[PDB]
């Protein structure tokens, strides 16, 4: 009997976060968010470990980071790891209106989403828990990279600094999981989500995995069995550094290739349905308590 999740509640979740502000690192929203959210997954019967680092972004900017650990079964060598960013971007660079190039974005979509599903999996795991110790993992610092009007260099390890972090340095020692899955803009509508390059080349069977779950459970017209893009996201660190299979379920527009809310003041709840949620987050579900 793998649990229902809860799209009304995983919803809640997003909102409580986006009404917060922005969640730029080095604010005081920023601050509170993260407070909330170690509360959150405290109050669902984690084990709470946080890692406070000093990352340089890519202009020498200090960001104090926090990433956020909830760990259940911690004892468990058998594990399975779940990830999401779970701060903003301070510039929306890709809004169509140049004026609000530097403005913070609200990240409902891009941050809130898959923080929210994945406090809504961590509220049942507790509930019920599976076979596997499980891992909630929420990174810091991933979307402070090189801003697209920026002339210079725009290296890639300037996106991602707390999963380069979190990879580096485990919040435990000899930590390891069967394999991981992110979830990066979980939440908008209409989205469909196909098969990421790098998880491809990492992490085909979990892919493979989580594709057929998704079929299973109904969700067969929202996970499309097809390819999308590469994309440089957390799963590419936590691949390369930490060596953990892990994959990125990541909407693909056929227009716009993200979301088109993506790094756009429009970035807020207007565009956020519970169903895109639902659809993620039972697919995860299936997946982590089938594991055995
Ligand atoms: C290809 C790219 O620029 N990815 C940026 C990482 C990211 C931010 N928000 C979502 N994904
Ligand atoms: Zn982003």
């Amino acid at each position: 009997n793998v649990p229902q999740f809860d799209a009304d509640s995983a919803y809640l979740y997003v909102k409580n976060q986006v009404d917060f502000g922005p969640r730029v690192p080095n604010t005081k929203e920023h601050v509170a968010c993260g407070n909330y959210l170690a509360g959150k997954l405290e109050a669902f019967g984690a084990k709470v470990t946080n890692q406070y680092a000093d990352l340089i972004a890519y202009d020498g900017t200090l960001l104090k980071a926090r990433n956020i650990i909830g760990s259940y079964k911690p004892e468990s060598k058998k594990r399975i790891a779940l990830f999401a960013h779970w701060d903003t971007r301070p510039w929306a660079d890709n809004d169509a209106d140049e004026k609000n190039h530097h403005t913070p974005i609200l990240g409902a979509n891009d941050g809130a989403s898959g923080v929210g599903a994945l406090l809504e999996i961590a509220r049942l795991v507790n509930q019920q828990q599976p076979e596997l110790g499980i891992d909630i993992i929420f990174l810091d610092a991933e979307d402070y990279g090189t801003p697209q009007f920026y002339e210079g260099k725009h290296k890639e390890e300037a996106w991602c600094l707390g999963s380069q972090y979190w990879s580096r340095n485990p919040h435990v020692q000899g930590y390891n999981a069967r394999f991981g899955i992110l979830l990066d803009m979980v939440g908008g509508e209409n989205s469909v989500f196909l098969k990421e390059g790098y998880s491809e080349e990492f992490a085909p069977d979990i892919n493979k995995k989580v594709w057929k779950a998704a079929k299973k459970a109904g969700y067969g017209k929202t996970f499309i069995d097809e390819r999308g893009d590469t994309i440089t996201d957390d799963h590419l660190f936590i691949n390369r550094l930490a060596r953990i299979k892990t994959i990125d379920i990541i909407p693909n527009d056929p227009e716009t290739g993200f979301p088109p809310t993506w790094h756009t003041i429009h970035d807020n709840m207007d565009h956020i349905d519970k169903n895109t949620l639902k659809a993620v987050g039972q697919t995860v579900l299936e997946v982590i308590y089938n594991e055995k």
